């Protein structure tokens, strides 16, 4: 049936005009990761952001037309240091699959959404993996981790793919010359 007029009409727009805040926040501590010299991290915030595109993408399909007025609170900044910037966007992910989406499903299966509510459940599964990133890689930093491992293992340079092993990533990639920042610990999801 129209959403015209429903409560979930009202939370759909507030959860794509939240998202598309999103995306663009993650790409502006995408280019802090980099100047930091976290280049795992700045992807990660890219891809991110453009999940978020998507996140909102999916929203704004089911919008039928015309302006809608909507009350919501934002974050009114900041751009701080990587390891910051990854608690602010954890804690937004946090908001996001523990409050709002649970809240807007719920809501949309009262007023008898059942596919929209499924998806608002669905997106908020992934914002609970977006928040997980976002702690891991805080707690990187945090305890000096993202270049340096207790034991030996291989690390892989994004710029090029030399792979190195050792405790730790190289200060510069003997194959492409680029620094440190462009290592990460080999992965392989195949
Ligand atoms: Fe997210
Ligand atoms: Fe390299
Ligand atoms: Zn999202």
């Amino acid at each position: 049936k129209s959403l015209k007029g429903s409560r979930t009409e009202k939370n759909i727009l507030t959860a794509f005009a939240g998202e598309s805040q999103a995306r663009n926040r993650y790409n502006y501590f995408g280019g802090q990761a980099k100047k930091d010299g976290f280049v795992q991290i700045s992807d990660i915030f890219a891809e991110t952001a453009d999940q978020e595109r998507e996140h909102a993408k999916r929203l704004f399909k089911f919008l039928e037309g015309g302006d809608l007025e909507i009350v919501a609170a934002f974050p009114a900044g900041i751009i701080a240091d990587t390891h910051a910037n990854l608690i602010a966007s954890a804690a937004g992910e946090h908001h996001e699959y523990t409050e709002m989406y649970p809240s807007f499903a719920r809501i949309a299966r009262e007023e008898g959404y059942e596919e929209i509510a499924r998806v608002f459940a669905s997106i908020a599964v992934a914002e609970e993996f977006h928040e997980k990133r976002f702690l891991d890689f805080a707690r990187n930093i945090k305890e000096g981790r993202v270049f340096l491992r207790e034991q030996a293992t291989k690390w892989r340079c994004r710029n090029c793919g030399y792979v190195h092993e050792g405790t730790g990533a190289p200060e510069l990639c003997p194959a492409c010359a680029h620094p440190k920042a462009h290592f990460e610990l080999l992965g392989i999801n195949w």
